[PDB]
Order: structure tokens, then sequence, then C-alpha cells
């Protein structure tokens, strides 16, 4: 489905490949897309903190934020290549 | 009947998908909307509790209340689906 | 009620927010407010330190301590907003 | 029966070798093969998991998933031994 | 009676303080000074541990066999404790 | 919100532009302004030493001290600048 | 109590205020005092360090040896102070 | 027993002392010595992994194998150590 | 891949021969050709710069920027070789 | 086993003995013989990124991939000690 | 405080303007006033060796010292205005 | 004892008085005493380098080469004086 789809570009592609340090940035400017928290996303691996941001808004707005974020934290020659991505996968179902 | 089509809502929509750790936040923020007990709660399979639900209010109120805890605990994406499935039941009996 | 509102307060204002390692300190100055006990302390659930404190003093001895412990580990900024919370509620039953 | 002796395989040379990071990790890009659950799949015994696969699909299809599975999560060294091991049982019986 | 004293002490002013990982440890060294068991030792709460310590010696040898275990597991200052308060209760029946 | 905009001030104006050498002569002359304390600042990322610093006072207090400190430590050209940025966000809600 | 007065001064006046290097070097000539051991004491966070010292000896002895030991490692002016402020207390309970 | 004073031996002289990161260095080299296994192992508490080792062996070949091991891993201070221990209790019994 | 083998132009040839003093000439005439920064660059290893210019170039633009460069600070010897081994390359994929 | 016998040789006489800067260098030139990834590999212990390495291709490949990087990055003479111990074990098995 | 008002003398009035050349002679003839030592001393930034000489004697001692030694060094100019502000901070708290 | 007075001479009255540099050499001409190794030795904190040292040897010939490093680094003022000092307190279990 397209959202197994999406997960997977998110785990494989994404949090596969991004480091640590730079999560640490991420937290620091996060809570500003998404109501979730403080002191509660500290410690939340990759996975957990994934499945909660889906649990929340969805594979439609936790992506759509996600390429935000990516553009902000200079992040932009994976933020292209996300979008990229992105736009294939919704050829497939234009 | 109604009854028993909302009790498939209840048991196969609803707890046959939900988790555990979130079962005892429940429990914590519970008897808000029953006029059940303590101790009386701890362990209770999911089978028991819905009975004793019933038992008191019925599948007319139990699924309102649940329908608003369902959007306290910010779970909101299981209750924008109970909400939309409950208006498809009303409208086979409007 | 007045006791399912101030345990609002505890649960979502208070614990939804602090952190752990700050709980563990916490932990470590404890005993001196309420009459509980030692590695009878060590693992408990947000939820369940809550319930026995309440099981011994109540909402109001147990809030009053925990404003008091708020003041001490430095906890200031929390501290002000708990107690600006809690007056006002109590202007709601004077 | 080939049963008994595909289960043995499952057990003593599947389950009893792979650790544990890697099944959460599995259970995160399940339910893409079997039509089980969430909540549900959370915390059961590698005994429990294997029987629940075996009461849906079989030993024919939760077998046919696993190898498909061994080898997307990258894991080729244990699915080339599978591979090897199934196609030695299978010559018993062709 | 001297009995329910004794009981008293175990329980109230020893496991109802003493922890867990340390009872592990307990159990390693354990069968040393109790004609018990293996396996049959692993799981049984602190309550069920010392009716079968006394079903067995009594609140004689058991108490006396606590008092030495305490020795030796490093743990003094609970055991000197113990050791006075057994004193003061003989005191009382000399 | 005014909280967030203000972090932005600090994080990328700020800090993603000042030095370390220069941030060791600041611990030296700090405590003077925030009630902190030593051995406890020595390492702190800078995202730490932020947070910490927030955790105490606020973004309104926080920000006029770090002010108040870039002009001592002659530091003046990221000092006017920082002071026209305030002014401009002040404007937004005067 | 008296011990929880003391525990404060250990910790707020005493580890809240100390460095790490110097700890290191603590531990490199420990166990001169104390009846415990080595890679024991590797890793372990101050509030446990100071448990573990206390669980052994007790406010009593191990203030004690902690003034003792802040007058070998050159510590004089932190030792002096610790002395003071001991001295105070003792005046309250002489 | 002969068995009890081996398991003193182990515990108290042998993991009472030695770290962690020795530990994993041990288990990078294990499964040379014993029918053991894999993802097994990885966290397994000195307590549960003895007796893993002697559910399996014995006090007779656990210690001979312990003993081996030590003198591999450059460990020769303890090796030694443990063989003169070894020869002190088996003049007991000779 | 062209990727890796102009990575190892830059590094082997380029940055395994370059010095120092005239690294800090062209950090003080940066910030020219990349949308990098200051402070930001002061320290930071061979392999650090060269990743950060990638991570937001290419090695497509970071090349054609070193080339531009190093015939700006005189450094015409090592920028022709630089031009010929490029070329070379270019050919291959011509 | 051969493998355990290679592993000693990759371990002791390779690990034990290389330094760290030079393992930056090999992680920048990485990814060129095995199919790992990125920002994964920044911070692994020896012990992990052996393990890795092998869990995707073996004591076989990952053997001479080493020998092959080894002399790459100048390393000739740990390069050709380790060919006459391979070569050494080799014969033992011919 | 007087202890802040003294530093900012140290510091700014004095080690700000001072210059290198002479610091090595001041270290040449120092070890006459303090407790500290020598290789210890050799590469020691302003900012840590009057932290040092503070953790050691104080704001008191080490300031008097300080005067007594620019007193010996020749360095009368810098001795005279260091004593003249001296006075002047004492006249506001005598 | 004996062994914490040798390590206190080690440490106070060798370590926390040679300078660097020194070191280099040191090391550069190490391993002809112990069994120790390379790469192995290259940044290891004084108190690691003496700890490892004894941890091999241990306070007899640990210091018994340190004495014979000492007379060949030409450094004999410290040889001298380290000499007298051991003949102090072996004079004190003759």
């Amino acid at each position: 489905a397209m959202e197994s789809k999406y997960k997977e570009i998110l785990l494989l592609t994404g949090l596969d490949n991004i480091t640590d340090e730079e999560l640490d940035r991420f937290k620091g400017f996060l809570s500003d897309e998404f109501n979730i928290a403080t002191g509660k996303l500290h410690t939340a691996n990759r996975i957990q903190v994934a499945t909660l941001m889906i649990q929340n808004a969805g594979a439609v707005s936790a992506v759509m934020k996600t390429i935000r974020i990516f553009q902000k934290l200079n992040y932009m020659l994976l933020a292209k290549r996300l979008q990229e991505e992105k736009e294939k996968v919704d050829k497939q179902y234009k």
C-alpha cells in the first residue's frame, strides 16, 4: 500500500542514513510542526519516534512536515532526494 | 440488530486493535464517565470490561463515552474512524 | 470533582512533562514528605507512584508536598505555574 | 512428519539464533505478509509468534514468507542457509 | 505470641525494606542453610518464600539463618539492626 | 510563538555563529547573571547550556542577560545586530 | 532529621559542585577508607556512589572519611567549608 | 560442599571483581569452550551466565575453562590467583 | 563510481599534499563560493571540511569551486594538474 | 575452526594494533568493498564493525577485502604480515 | 559581590593588558608565593591560571600575592594602579 | 599498605611532576620493559597507563622498571630521589 511504501521511504531512505548529533538539533527545533511534547521526546528510538509521529498526524502530514524540516536544518541534499522519490510514488497513484 | 453491530464495532474495530500500556492510562482517567469503581477494574479482560460497561449504561451511552475518551487520550486517528463508522450505521437506521 | 481536576493537573501538567534523570534525584530526596519507603520506590510507573502517594496522604497533602518539592529541586519555572493553576482552581470553589 | 521437521528448522535453526533489536525491526515491517495485527504483536514470545503465524497461514506459507523477509532485512547469510536446508528436506519428499 | 512478633520483624522490618537484584544474589547462595530446592525457588513472592522457609525450619531456625545470611551478603547495616531487635524481644521472654 | 522565535534567534543567529575559545572566556565571567554553578558548566553542548539557562530564567531574562554579556566581552558587532533583531520582533507584538 | 540534613550537605554543597577529572583521581586513591571494591566503582552516578557509601558505613563515618579525603586531594578550600558547616549542624544537636 | 565453595570462588573472587568492557571481549571469543550459543548470550546477568555455564558443563569443567580463558585474555594476574585458590581447595579434599 | 573517484582526487591528490598556513589563508577568502559560515569553519579536520562542502554543493560544484580557488590563491602548479586529472576522468565518461 | 582462527587474526593481529586517525581515513574510503552504509558507520566499536562486516560477507570475503584495503592505505608493512599469516593458516587446511 | 569585582580587576585590568614574554619570566620566579607546581604550569591559559590560583588561596591571598609580584618584576606602573583600584573597592566595604 | 604507598609515590612524586614531550620520548623507547603493545599506548591518561602497567607486572616490577627507565632517559635528578624514597619505605618493612 501507499502507506507501507511511504514508511519504507521514511525508515530506509531517511532514518537509516541520517546521524545523531543532528537528531539532537532536530529535537531542539521540534514541537514546531507536531502537537507532541518535551521530556517525552528525549530518548525515543527512531522506530518509536516515527510511530508516535504517525499515530498523531499520519503518513501524509508527517512526511510533509519531515520534508519541510529537512529544508530548514540546511539538509537540502537529502531533502531534494526525498522530494524526488515522493514525486515518483505520487506518479504511480495519480 | 443495531446492538450486535455496535458490539462488533467496539470489539473488532476498537479493542482488537488498541495496546495495553495505554489501557493502564485509560484506567487512570476512568471512573470519570461511568459509575463503576476502583480495585474492581484492575484486572478485567477486555471482554469483561466491555460487558460491565454495557451492563451499566448500554450500547448507546457506552459508545458515546468511548468516543469522548478516545478524543481525550489524544487518540484522534482512531476516534475519527470510529465516528465515521458510527455515522455509517446511523444512516442505515435513520 | 475537585479531586479529578487536581489529578488532571498532576498527571497532564506535571508528570506528562517532567523527564527521568530528575525523577531519580527526586527519589533520592524523597521519603522526606511522605511516609512511604525504600527499595519499594525504585521502579514504579508515574501512574503507580501518584496512586500510592494519594492512597496515603491524598489530593490535598500530596499536591502541597509536590509544590514544596518542586521549589527545592530548583524547579521554580514549573513550580510557579503549578501554584498559579492551583489558585485558579481554588477560586472556583472559594 | 514434514510439519514437525519444518518447525524444528524454524525454531532451532531460525529463532534459537536470531537477536532482539532486529526482531523489533522485523515487527516494524511486518503485517506486510500475514493477516495479523498491531498492538497485538508487541510482546509475544517467539513460541507464541511462530504458533500464531502457523495458526493462520501454515508451515507452507509461513516458511515461504519468512524466507522472503529474511532476504529483505538484508539478512542474506541466514537466508541462504535456510533456503539450502529447505531444499534438502524437499528432496526427501520429491 | 512470640511467633507472630518474629513474623512482623521478618516481614515489616526485613522484606518490606530489602530490594530485588539482591534477592537474586541471595537465591544464588541459598540452599546452603535450608533443605529447600532449585527451579522451585525461582519465582516465589516474598510471602511465599517466608512461608515455605517456616513450614520447614520455623521461626527459630529461619530467623537465625536469616541473620547469618545477612552477615554474609555484606549486609551488615541491616544485620546489626535485626540482631538488636531480636535481643529486645528475647528480653521480654527471658 | 514569540518563544520559539526568540529561540531561533539565540541558536541560529547566536550560537550557530560564535567560536569556542571565546566560550571559555564567557564561562570564566559567567555565574554573574544566572543562578547556575561551577564544575557543572564545564562541558555542556550549546543546546544543553541554552536549555539550562531557559529552564531557570526564561526566554525573557536569558535573552536580556545574553545581550548584556555580548556588550561586555567587547562583542559589540554581534550585540548591535541582536539588539536590532530583538526590536524587530518586539514591533510585531507591540 | 540530622541524617537528611547531612545528605543535603553531601549532595548540594559537595557533589553538586565538585568536577569530574578529579573524581577519577578520587577513585584512584579510594578503597583506602571504605570496604567497597574495584571495577565495581568505575561508572556509578554520584547518587549511586553516595548511596553505596552510606549503605555500608553511614552518614557518620562516610562524612568523616569524605572530610579526610578532601584534605588529602589538596582540596582544602572545600574542606574548610565542609568542616565549618559540619560544626554548625553539630551545634544544633549538642 | 566442594560445589558451593567453587561457586563462591567464581562469584566473589571472580565476577564480583572483573569489569564490563572486558566481558564484551570475553563474549567475542566465547563459544570456543562451551556448547552454548549467540544472540542468546548478549544480555545475561553474571548470575545467569554462571548458572547457564554450570547447567551445561558443571563446577568442574566450567572452572577449568574459566581458568583457561583467563590465561588467554592476557588476564594473568587474576589467573594465577584463581589457580592458587583452586589448589588450596583441592588440598582440602585430596 | 565517478563520485568515489572524484573524492580520491580531492583527498589524495589535493589535501594529502597542500600545507596549513595556506589553509588559514584559504579560510580567510572562503565563504565566497559556498553557503557555509564563520566561527563554524575555524577547526575542521580536512575530512570534515570536505564532507561539509559536499553535503552542501556536491562532487560537481565543490570540485569546480576548488579548481577556481586554486587559481586565485596563486596556486597554479597544483591547479593545472587538477584540471588535467579532471579532464582525464571526464574522458572516461564522455 | 578456521573461522575462529581467522577472527583471532583480524582482532589480535589486526585491530588490536592499528590506531584511530587512520580508521577515520579507512572509513572515508570504505563502502567501496562492502555493501554497508554511511552515518551508520560513524561510531562503531572495532568489535561491532568486524561483526557487521562478517554478518554480510564473511570470514572469507571480509578478510580478502581487508587485505586489499591494507595495500591501498599505503599500509604495506602490516599487509605483508597478514598475507604471510594467511598463507600459514591456508597450508594447515590445504 | 566583592569576589566578582576582584575577578574583574584581575582579568580586565590585569591579564587583559599584560604581554607574554613577561609571563614566562613570571613563571620562572613563581612557586614562591603559591603552593602550586612545575611542568604543571607550563601551558595554562590565563583563565586556567587565575582559576587554579583562586582554587588554592582565594581572591584575598591571590590578589595580595599578585600585588607583591607586580612590585618585584619591576612592574611598578601597573602595581601602583592595582593598589589604587584595590583601595577604591576596599572603601566601598569599609 | 605498602602497595598504596608505592602508588602514592608513583602518582604524586612521579607523574604529578614529569611533563609531556618527554612522555612521548618514553613511549618511543617503551615496550622494552613491559609486555604491553603499540597503537594501544598512544593516548592513555597517566592514570590509565599506571593501572595497565600494574595490572600486568605489579607494584614491584613496575616500580623497578620505572626506576631503570628514569636512569636511561638521562632523568637522573628524579631517579636519585625516587631511589631514596624507595629505600625509605623499604626500611619501614625490613
